[PDB]
């Protein structure tokens, strides 16, 4: 029992950006609210539907909770461009940029500059909602919610950097920055961005990361926060294979200090010496199934002389 | 009852490229075949399994049928890099190139030069098996079969060019070439590649297309061959909507010579004059559902004054 004009009585999914603005103006007068600036929700009705109640309160502290609930009352009676149908973990930097361009058209947002998110989908997924708001004051909340919706519809370090950040040296910090530039497709990260060790890097606030690095500081800080939060029978199961005696034994021989690298025939000869009763072609099949399941690597040599190496 | 050595008695899926070669040499001697050059199948066993019987006969006219059937006798007792999980219709030119690089690693092929297929996935899908062989004498048949397998696991012209090729002028031929360069991501197609009309273009063999255009002639010829081969109740159904009287009428008013572009209120007023009994908010909802279903386009104007245009 709230009377909107005819073109606002349809489903909000249909409301243009002007319809959104006429709705706000209608509500302000209907409910004696504080003035609602015509710029408070620069989007269409489809975009407004993606916003959380918290996003309403954030855009309109005087009236947002009220507008959200007015919207639920009104309600009580997504396919992307071809290259973007992948899980966002796989979007390239170019994809992210095409995602922005699609989104700005789909949702009538204010112009999203093409350097707003210069990073790949993996990096995008590291950012917080706060970081989307910061990069995009007009549309960051819609964009973040857009992404969460795309996720409903559906990172390990280099070896030289797998020790706690607290022990990193200046040099490690430097290798981290250039590892992260490549992994996350970020703008160039000049070698002097963070001239310090891990202990000092751990003292910086996210605002320090942003100042040192306008293009990538938020990604880098959340990467750091991520990094800080993050029996042969089972060995076989864990790699996808049924336990058999021929598998256990061969696996056993490969775990000998001498037999890490071993060819099929030597493995066989080694099995016999131990008094095991296993056939030659069986040794070949096991080690190749082991290869396929990541337990060993086959290194080829002509005529049944490949050497198998336990990974 | 064919006795291979131990490492060739495993499943062919496991055979390296050398194992393939030792198998051929074994077969040649076991079956008194003509000499089989060690270069006849430069691939691993996984690749050999993708080849058709026809590919066997083509690689070995003296012995291929025989090798294929030996292989079926032996048998009688695919996940791509992340960016390539899309239907191949969507692969970019860069994807195609990454597809080649993955394939050459996966299958131990001879080196596939990165300019072997300079075109996008749509273009790749136009090529015949013969064109894959021509572009890649060592691996083209495997690659084509690889693609068919990826498809089991799962183009309209610009308006100025939708008339039969037989009527194309020189100028049209020229617009076709640059439309196709953009659509298929081909190398630059110099304006002098085909200085002639559609009737003459239709006289050229595929070999003429290849000579005029080493980078793209086969794509262009198959594009040409593709092009040459290729009631309101139903109007509503065809666009995804249940027939209702309010829909039929509005659709009817929009098909008037005067009302192609019409706003909701005028449509309403026009319905009344005809003695129709339909409410104003209903006119709004229909035209917006029509918009969403491609029957009209909504052109926005502030305050319920959008003009709707029949597409």
């Amino acid at each position: 029992s709230i009377r909107l004009p005819a073109h606002l009585r349809l489903q909000p999914i249909y409301w243009s950006r002007d319809d959104v603005a006429q709705w706000l103006k209608w509500a302000e007068n209907e409910f004696s609210l504080r003035p609602i600036d015509s710029n408070t929700f620069e989007m269409n009705g489809k975009a407004l539907l993606l916003l959380t109640k918290e996003d309403f309160r954030y855009r309109s502290p005087h009236s947002g909770d009220e507008l959200y609930e007015l919207l639920q009352h009104i309600l009580k009676q997504i396919r992307l461009p071809a290259h973007l149908r992948l899980q966002p973990i796989y979007w390239s930097r170019d994809d992210v940029a095409q995602w922005l361009k699609w989104a700005e058209n789909e949702f009538s947002l204010r112009p999203i500059d093409s350097n707003t998110f210069e990073m790949n989908g993996k990096a995008l997924l590291l950012l917080t909602k706060e970081d989307f708001r910061y990069r995009s004051p007009h549309s960051g909340d819609v964009l973040y919610e857009l992404l969460q919706h795309i996720l409903k519809q559906r990172i390990r370090l280099p070896a030289h950097l797998r020790l706690q950040p607290i022990y990193w040296s200046r040099d490690d910090v430097a290798q981290w920055l250039k590892w992260a530039e490549n992994e996350f497709s970020l703008r160039p990260i000049d070698s002097n961005t963070f001239e310090m060790n891990g202990k000092a890097l751990l003292l910086l606030t996210k605002e320090d990361f942003r100042y040192r690095s306008p293009h990538s500081g938020d990604v880098l800080y959340e990467l750091l926060q991520h990094i800080l939060k993050q029996d042969n029978n089972t060995a076989l199961k864990k790699a996808g294979l049924k336990v058999t005696l021929p598998r256990l034994k061969i696996l056993e021989v490969l775990q000998e200090p001498d037999n890490h690298h071993v060819s099929a025939e030597d493995l066989y000869k080694r099995l016999i010496d131990m008094g095991e009763e296993i056939g030659l072609a069986t040794v070949y099949r096991v080690l190749n199934q082991f290869d396929d399941a990541g337990i060993v690597t086959r290194h080829n040599f002509e005529g049944g002389k490949s050497v198998f190496e336990l990974t």
